């Protein structure tokens, strides 16, 4: 039973998979990533799964030239280069005999050699740049932008510049967002030294999976679009730095002066926005290549004794920009225990009742690519048979409290399950997760419940979700700017050992939530799904875009913009799930119990719209994307919300309105229908 | 069981219901079309059904203006009418006093008023023009062309008139196509008068239903396009005349003679190309008006025993040009007596096993909009629960044997249906159905059994079957040009009575093969489909779509087109779908059923493409599709073979072999796909 596989795992295994995850780098594509691969599928056969493949794919991937070197320089008047940016980070105590450390780089940048004058662009958000060119009225085309990291993944931050004119972007992390008051740099503490810097890929590619094959697996035959068809790829060349050489970048930094404090940060200079400094110019040097290279997923399979044909996945990713201390092998070493745990059980002669299958995915540095070319492959089985997916990319962020994001559908699943479990916060000792989660990170929705977020992207959850409307959940522990040595040389197993989790009590609690949510989703004999919660958001979310809209009356006069078909949809679906949470009460019979349960299962694909979303093709999920101006962040009703955005800009406000008008509808449709779903069937 | 149900259905009961309901007029959109579907809603209430129900829907139709009637006019020099077209057909001896007759017209022509000189483009194919412009050199740019009617649907026509820069087109019957040699004339035989003319609507839809809502039904909340957004409307007006009134078009034709015999048809006239006559023009007057209307349909459910949450679907229209004799209330008729006979069943305390659906579409004449609206509406309920669908229009086009259209996935329970059934045709009595269509329609793929063709489009199949992957099937009478008074006037019961059906004996058989496929579907307790037999076609379409590519040898090496993964992928199918079939004949355990016929259930559903195939997103079946040039005809791997045609004419080979190549890839893609959701579930 659960008991029996929650008191299997073992904080002390946990520990040493992760030592035995981040002595070397795995980085995509690379030889040591193939080889821990193979470890992994002769483990996951030992530990006793039924079958343990390897999924590969050929992707494009990018490196930089290890023969030419990217850096940024000073030039003066005659075109000397007065001052370089380092080329390596320097490595941490007793790493500094490891090969194949990559340099940091922006991986996806095009090649180039662009100088002219710096503008600061604070974090180069959409708003940034509003403030820029409507209120402060500078103008960034032709110039080169730097912006710090932080508040928005940094793909966004890419996308914005390059809509805005620049012609390239500079991207450094600022000791304000990487750097925490009284703690020192490692490795005397967790802090980001001056000399670190975070990789990272600059991609746009709304759900698109590889590049050069949206929609279709990059298998052996498949068809590639050209490079300059492939899909996401940044226009302007882009590279990040530390905060030591940013601060002589931007020391001189002169024009305008930064509209107000929010742009400040904690370097001792001005944060003058520009542009120019005086005859003084920036000059970037790119040489990174995009390289089609394969990638391996591990896929692992133990068979359900009932219904074999209903897939609960496990899944995150191995391969790390560097050595992966947090991200991903914090969570990678809590899915082999999870394994280990539930093959042990196997062998006692026990089998859950639907299929378990377990991924360790490659290439989602490089954007979520091995995930989705695996389930672009798949997408026929994991649409009829998908029952859900639970994420399990890094377990610890931080050590205050446990933060959980996932569909409506899971919210009292997670509530049961959290109550189960002891926590591991010191002070609530004898105490249950649950009552320490809700404590530390209350609902603002309302009651004495925890909050729970809403799924964006940046994760292998994506295709999953947004694309094919498979129920997906993600936990891990959190602190009260991510982790400071986010993606840099600096985070290692020490790291994690010696200032977050000592003890790896936090690793067990995440392992206990994941491994729970599984155990229970592959288990329970009605799936642990209440759709009353959907209905309950359903109605937030409604009004939530209707306030949005109420900003604008005068439009919404003229243009008769009326919200009362999403209203009725919601109360139908209110109305319906009620009923069927009734029916669900009050039947005994196994072909109803399958009926029920598949119209538990289809309820989320219900919200999928084969047409997309505008646009966004692979963005199909009507009531949840991520944010156009933010991929890590969910939006609720996308497409009304960026209908809304913004339009008091728009040339032909007819149109605009239109537009909102004609999204409203589509919600509309898509949540009476949903709600038909789970209607008596005939 | 069967029997009881096949001998319950009565040839007298037919002949009944069809004199009901061809007395007047049901044109879609009239109040005589609402009465029939509440009519038809009681019946089937009365003859037992659980529920039975009118679905609504608001969508664009058209009409001519009655107070401002279309015509067309030879002009002199001083601007005279010296001839005009007849303004209505006469009518039929008993029919004198009818109202409501709707006048000939071309549904969705817009207004127009356009004088010219005709070219004669015999019947505007796709090759008829090929000839006109690269054979012959003449141009249509500014030109009213005259076609006759035949071969291919008529909006194909229509779209290639207005690519060739026709400004109006002109449709006739000619006698050659629609005047069998040796008959006479309605009322005394079954041939089209001079005065008759044939109705139909002109778009150019490619599966999207309602016009101004693509994607999404009409309800009563439909944000709808503007009618210059709206799809498949045609830019040039267009209007059908009969052959006394072509005759004196065509008597006057100059300008170059006709390229060959094959576009000389049988009224005595020169049958010159044109262009012109000598200072004469021709002038079209169209005035009919686009309008939102509502339409009907009715649905009616008997619910299964067993699995009440899989749908077997029996559709066919309702509505009618006029009075509808065979198009369509020769089906309908067929399909009362079907609800008549399995509520009997039902009355007396059965059930199926599968829940049935039974449902009489609204305005399948103006774009197969009623079934496309319905399916839009529903299509989340209908994909996951989808068994199969079985179409109901015309039982009769002809006298001669069956003609049969379906999946390969039916083809087995077809010929298994058929040898259970007794022959109507004179010279077999004592025969089976299958001896008699095999013998008179045989196969020219091989064996000693009987032709099945492929399902195109023009029917209320489309949306099922080629957007949402669901079994279809269809079946009639046929003949040994489709029958001469196909939406004329003359298409009335009489006809019927008289010319065609006597006995009504035809009828009966056509109730019985429609019924019994219905029957099997929803009673069977394995589904009664055979995948090895999509394995055998899928070799076929395979040789052929290489074939043809074959006829470019150099550029197959130059652009290096493989088809070596399609093959590949047939190859694997073949293997994967022999190994289910074993596995089907050896297993107990209903998990174990409903597993296996979950399998069966989804594969047609597999070879769906969400992406769409190009230009035609609801066009989403990769193995068939509506031909390009003829929406009546199915093609196969449509996608390869529109790459494929007319490809030595475009003017950069690389691209245009590229695109072969990427449509290679997606078949072979999804055919191995497809396979796979056979393979062991895990
Ligand atoms: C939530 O569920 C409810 C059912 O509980 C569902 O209610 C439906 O609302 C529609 C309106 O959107 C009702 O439609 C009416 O149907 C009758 C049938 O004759 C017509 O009379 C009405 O049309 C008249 O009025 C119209 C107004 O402009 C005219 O245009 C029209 O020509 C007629 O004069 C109208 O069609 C429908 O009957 C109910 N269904 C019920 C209660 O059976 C509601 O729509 C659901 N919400 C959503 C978003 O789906
Ligand atoms: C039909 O089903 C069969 C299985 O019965 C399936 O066979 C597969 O074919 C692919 C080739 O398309 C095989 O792929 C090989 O896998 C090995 C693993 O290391 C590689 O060595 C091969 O790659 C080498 O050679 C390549 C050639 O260019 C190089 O590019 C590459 O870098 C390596 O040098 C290659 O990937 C695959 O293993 C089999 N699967 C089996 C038998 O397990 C076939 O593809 C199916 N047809 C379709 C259309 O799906
Ligand atoms: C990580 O753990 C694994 C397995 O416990 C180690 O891999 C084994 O290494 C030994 C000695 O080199 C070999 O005999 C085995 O074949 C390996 N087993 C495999 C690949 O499953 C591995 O060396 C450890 N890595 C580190 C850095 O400690
Ligand atoms: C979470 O736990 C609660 C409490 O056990 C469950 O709610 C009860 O479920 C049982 C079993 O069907 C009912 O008899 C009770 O009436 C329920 N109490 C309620 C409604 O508060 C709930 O089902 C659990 N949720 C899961 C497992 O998803
Ligand atoms: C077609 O058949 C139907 C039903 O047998 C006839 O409709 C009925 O007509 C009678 C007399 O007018 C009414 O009392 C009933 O209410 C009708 N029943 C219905 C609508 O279900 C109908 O008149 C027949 N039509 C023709 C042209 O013969
Ligand atoms: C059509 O009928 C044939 C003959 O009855 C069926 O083929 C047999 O099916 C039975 C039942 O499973 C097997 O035991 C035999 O070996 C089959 N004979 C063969 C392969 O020729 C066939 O299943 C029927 N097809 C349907 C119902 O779709
Ligand atoms: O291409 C993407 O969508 C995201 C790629 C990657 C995902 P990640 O694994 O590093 C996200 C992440 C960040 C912090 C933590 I703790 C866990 C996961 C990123 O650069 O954001
Ligand atoms: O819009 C379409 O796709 C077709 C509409 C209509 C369909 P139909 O019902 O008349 C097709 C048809 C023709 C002969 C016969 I016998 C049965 C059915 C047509 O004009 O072709
Ligand atoms: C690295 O840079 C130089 C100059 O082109 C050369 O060694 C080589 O071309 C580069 N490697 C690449 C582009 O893969
Ligand atoms: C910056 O690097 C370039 C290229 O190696 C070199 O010419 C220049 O002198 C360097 N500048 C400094 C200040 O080291
Ligand atoms: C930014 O400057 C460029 C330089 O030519 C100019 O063309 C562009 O329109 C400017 N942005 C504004 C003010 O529109
Ligand atoms: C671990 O817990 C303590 C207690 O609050 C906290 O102060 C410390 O900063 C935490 N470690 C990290 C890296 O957040
Ligand atoms: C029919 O034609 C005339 C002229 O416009 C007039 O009676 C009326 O506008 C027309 N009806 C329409 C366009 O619906
Ligand atoms: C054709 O009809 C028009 C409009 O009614 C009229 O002016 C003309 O005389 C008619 N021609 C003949 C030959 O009847
Ligand atoms: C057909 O004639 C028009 C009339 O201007 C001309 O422009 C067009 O190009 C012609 N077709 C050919 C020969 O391309
Ligand atoms: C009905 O059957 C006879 C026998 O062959 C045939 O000659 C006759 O033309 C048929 N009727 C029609 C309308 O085809
Ligand atoms: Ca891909
Ligand atoms: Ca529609
Ligand atoms: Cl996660
Ligand atoms: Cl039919
Ligand atoms: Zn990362
Ligand atoms: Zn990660
Ligand atoms: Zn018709
Ligand atoms: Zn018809």
């Amino acid at each position: 039973n659960m008991k029996a596989f929650l008191d299997e795992l073992k904080a002390e295994n946990i520990k040493k998979f992760l030592y035995n995850f981040t002595q070397i780098p795995h980085l995509a594509g690379t030889e040591q990533n193939f080889q821990l691969a193979k470890q992994i599928q002769s483990q996951w056969k030992e530990f006793g799964l039924d079958s343990v493949e390897l999924a590969h794919y050929d992707v494009l991937l990018s490196y930089p030239n290890k023969t030419h070197p990217n850096y940024i320089s000073i030039i003066n008047e005659d075109g000397n280069e007065i001052f370089n940016t380092s080329l390596f980070e320097p490595p941490p105590p007793g790493y500094e005999n490891v090969s194949d450390i990559v340099p940091p780089f922006s991986a996806f940048s095009p090649q180039g050699m662009p100088e002219g004058d710096l503008v600061y662009v604070n974090y180069a958000r959409t708003e940034d740049f509003f403030k820029l060119e409507r209120d402060m009225k500078i103008n960034c085309s032709g110039k080169i932008v730097i912006a710090r990291y932080g508040k928005v993944f940094r793909g966004n931050k890419v996308k914005n510049a390059q809509l805005a004119g620049a012609k390239g972007v500079i991207l450094y992390s600022d000791p304000a967002d990487y750097f925490a008051p009284g703690v020192k740099s490692y490795p005397d503490g967790w802090n980001l030294p001056g000399g670190g810097v975070q990789r990272g890929n600059i991609l746009n590619l709304n759900g698109a999976g590889d590049p050069l094959t949206p929609g279709y697996p990059a298998n052996e035959y498949a068809y590639r679009r050209g490079i300059a068809e492939a899909v996401g790829l940044p226009s302007i060349p882009v590279h990040p730095i530390g905060y030591y050489d940013a601060q002589k970048l931007l020391e001189k930094m002169g024009g305008s002066a930064p509209p107000d404090s929010s742009w400040r940060g904690s370097l001792k200079v001005p944060y003058n926005v520009g542009p120019g400094f005086s005859t003084q110019k920036v000059k970037m040097h790119i040489h990174s290549t995009n390289e089609v290279t394969r990638i391996y997923n591990v896929i692992g399979t133990l068979r359900g004794a009932v219904e074999p044909d209903r897939y609960v996945i496990l899944g995150g990713h191995r391969d790390s920009w560097v050595f992966g201390g947090i991200d991903p092998q914090s969570g990678a070493a809590v899915v082999h225990e999870i394994v280990r745990s539930f093959g042990t059980l196997k062998k006692e002669g026990w089998r859950p009742r639907r299929t378990i299958l377990f991924a360790s995915w490659d290439a989602e540095e490089f954007g979520l690519l091995g995930s989705t070319e695996w389930a672009e492959e798949n997408s026929r089985l994991l649409q009829e048979r998908g029952v859900a997916y639970i994420n399990a990319d890094s377990s610890i962020e931080g050590n205050y409290t446990l933060r959980v994001d996932c569909t409506p559908l899971m919210y009292s699943l997670v509530h049961n399950l959290t109550k189960e479990l002891k926590s591991p916060d010191e002070g609530f000792e004898g105490k249950s997760l649950y009552e320490s989660w809700t404590k530390k990170s209350p609902s603002p929705e309302f009651s004495g419940m925890p909050r729970i977020s809403k799924l964006g992207s940046g994760n292998d959850f994506e295709v999953f979700f947004q694309r094919l409307g498979i129920a997906s959940g993600r936990a891990r522990y959190t602190k009260n700017s991510g982790y400071p040595l986010y993606h840099s040389v600096y985070e290692t197993y020490e790291l994690v050992e010696k200032f977050y989790d000592p003890m790896f009590k936090y690793h067990l609690t995440v392992a206990q939530v994941r491994g729970g949510m599984v155990f229970e989703l592959a288990n329970s004999i009605v799936l642990p799904f209440d759709c009353r919660d959907y209905a309950v958001v359903l109605r937030k979310y409604a009004d939530k875009i209707y306030s949005i809209s109420m900003k604008h009356p005068q439009e919404m006069k003229t243009y008769s913009v009326s919200f009362d078909s999403l209203f009725s949809a919601v109360k139908n679906f209110t109305e319906i799930a009620s009923k069927f949470s009734e029916r669900l009460q009050d039947f005994d019979n196994p072909i109803v119990l399958r009926m029920m349960n598949d119209q538990l299962m289809f309820l989320e694909r219900a919200f999928i719209d084969p047409l997309g979303l505008p646009d966004r093709p692979f963005y199909r999920h009507v009531i949840y994307a991520p944010s156009s101006h933010n991929k890590y962040a969910g939006e609720s009703f996308p497409g009304i919300y960026d209908a809304l955005f913004d339009i008091e800009s728009k040339v032909d406000p007819s149109k605009a309105w239109g537009e909102v008008k004609r999204q409203i509808y589509v919600a509309a449709f898509t949540v009476q229908a949903a709600a038909e779903t789970l209607s008596e069937v005939a």
